[PDB]
């Protein structure tokens, strides 16, 4: 159609937990996003990494993305890429920007748990209540098989337990110590960092945004209730046509009762802050961020496809 999203460097979309480029080689993780961007002049590639793994380490998603980035550069003739990651994908993108600064032009994170997820702490805690530890083995096997079956390439490198640990708040803090970034504020300050970073002589434009559909709206007897602001109260069709809508409202309620404050169901506003924070006001739950569960979203939710398209134009204007 035009070149509204024509960035200088190829855009690589990076999925998070459970992800792959196409679930069962059928359902796109970034629903309708690659198509939209390409129609608007962008060169876009979608990474296919382990849906369950840590980001650092020999078998981690980081080295996987690094290797993938190199194949994209070789195929396009480009020298750098613009990394756009969702959820854990943002942490994976930070890893590549840190170890291979010369291959990255920018890093954009969408609903990325830079400080971990209180829901991860929760799930990890639940498993800890099994004195035999057997549930960790059983559930891991179940989740790992899920990863293999849904992976577009049936990637057998799945480690659900490592993935869970990676997303906890305590581990995330350690990750930030091992992979510092000028785009990050001080731990526990709920502040972002700088809009750019210069690593090894290579400058990166840093961006982020978060979904805050889940808002704490009432507290009684120690219990805190939340409201899904992405939907028209009770009657919104999104509650019926997209099962993740009520599910994230539920996990989001657990989050608020663990002191997370506004969140998207699994990532808090504070945890998602990185680089130039474009917005933390989108009335989105975690999957709305990627136009998911087939493009269904609450009546009060902004268009995620348009938001991403506009960001591509933003990158273009910024020179990357
Ligand atoms: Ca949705
Ligand atoms: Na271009």
């Amino acid at each position: 159609a035009d070149n509204y999203a024509a960035t200088r460097y190829p855009i690589i979309l990076v999925h998070g937990l459970t992800g792959t480029d196409k679930y069962a080689g059928v359902l796109e993780y970034w629903y309708g996003i690659q198509e939209d961007l390409q129609q608007r002049g962008a060169t876009v590639y979608v990474a296919n990494l382990s849906g369950f793994q840590s980001d650092d380490g020999p078998n981690g998603r980081g080295e996987q993305l690094l290797a993938y980035v190199k194949t994209v550069l070789a195929a396009t003739g480009a020298t750098k890429v613009n990394l756009v990651g969702h959820s854990q994908g943002g942490l994976t993108s930070r890893y590549v920007a840190a170890v291979a600064p010369d291959l990255v032009a920018s890093v954009t994170t969408i609903g990325t748990p830079h400080r971990g997820s209180e829901f991860a702490d929760f799930v990890q805690g639940v498993l800890a209540y099994d004195p035999t530890g057997l549930s960790s083995t059983v559930i891991a096997a179940f989740v790992n098989v899920f990863g293999i079956l849904t992976s577009s390439s049936n990637n057998t490198n799945q480690d659900a337990l490592a993935a869970l640990k990676t997303l906890t708040t305590a581990q995330a803090a350690t990750y930030n110590q091992n992979y510092p970034s000028a785009g990050l504020g001080a731990p526990g300050s709920c502040q972002t960092g700088a809009p750019t970073e210069t690593v090894g002589g290579n400058t990166h434009l840093l961006y982020s945004w978060a979904g805050t559909a889940i808002q704490p709206t009432i507290s009684v007897f120690g219990v805190t209730g939340a409201t899904d602001t992405s939907t028209i109260p009770l009657v919104d069709p999104a509650n019926a046509l997209d099962p993740s809508t009520l599910a994230l409202f539920g996990t989001g309620t657990v989050m608020v009762n663990r002191g997370s404050g506004q969140n998207d169901g699994v990532v808090s506003k504070c945890s998602a802050l990185y680089g130039q924070v474009l917005s933390t006001s989108y009335k989105w739950n975690h999957l709305d961020e990627i136009n998911q569960l087939l493009g269904v979203r609450g009546a009060n939710a902004e268009d995620p496809v348009a938001v991403i398209r506009t960001h591509a134009n933003r990158l273009k204007l910024a020179g990357v």
